[PDB]
């Protein structure tokens, strides 16, 4: 059972301008994934302080990055809070309506897409170099659902069997032909040092 929701025109409206805008410093997206699990572990890290079975369904709190050349995917992979079904349909538990008005506010003030990440809505930025973007989540008060948009103003949400997380998320960016530099060893290892080198987290980088 696979449920379709239209985004909200806004985000339509910014997915849009993420893929058509013409922009070189696409390597930021990965940044502001790897912000997203930080602020994700900190969440289940804040709740286990007052109640430790929060950390039942897994008490390593890491950031994995993994890269397949052979599917040409980069997945980014956290053991932070998770978000529920509600959280995936309402904007992955942003504000991406009010966000995305900020950013264009800013974008006529004299912003550029690299600071995305200050308005909350740092993760349409995974568009610059995914075509698709797969999103897999285990919340501890819900079940594993799986979120995907291709954008074209539509995402779908389904539930995720087979492989059972624990808890956590995985951001899925199925790459665009072109961009197949980002499975590449020494441009992750690099792109990490630049905007992600004091992260609170272990980040790894699987090898192939
Ligand atoms: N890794 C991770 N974990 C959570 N809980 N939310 C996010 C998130 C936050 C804002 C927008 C989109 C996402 Cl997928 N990312």
């Amino acid at each position: 059972e696979v449920e379709t929701f239209a985004f909200q025109a806004e985000i339509a409206q910014l997915m849009s301008l993420i893929i058509n805008t013409f922009y070189s410093n696409k390597e930021i997206f990965l940044r502001e994934l790897i912000s997203n699990s930080s602020d994700a572990l900190d969440k289940i890290r804040y709740e286990s302080l007052t109640d430790p079975s929060k950390l039942d369904s897994g008490k390593e709190l890491h950031i994995n990055l993994i890269p397949n050349k052979q599917d040409r995917t980069l997945t980014i992979v956290d053991t932070g809070i998770g978000m529920t079904k509600a959280d995936l349909i309402n904007n992955l538990g942003t504000i991406a309506k009010s966000g995305t008005k900020a950013f264009m506010e800013a974008l006529q003030a004299g912003a550029d897409i690299s600071m995305i990440g200050q308005f909350g809505v740092g993760f349409y930025s995974a568009y610059l170099v995914a075509e698709k973007v797969t999103v897999i989540t285990k919340h501890n008060d819900d079940e594993q659902y799986a979120w995907e948009s291709s954008a074209g103003g539509s995402f779908t949400v389904r539930t995720d069997t087979g492989e059972p997380m624990g808890r956590g998320t995985k951001v899925i960016l199925h790459l665009k032909e072109d961009q197949t530099e980002y499975l590449e060893e020494r441009r992750i290892k690099e792109i990490v040092k630049k905007h992600s080198q004091f992260i609170g987290y272990p980040i790894t980088l699987f090898v192939e």
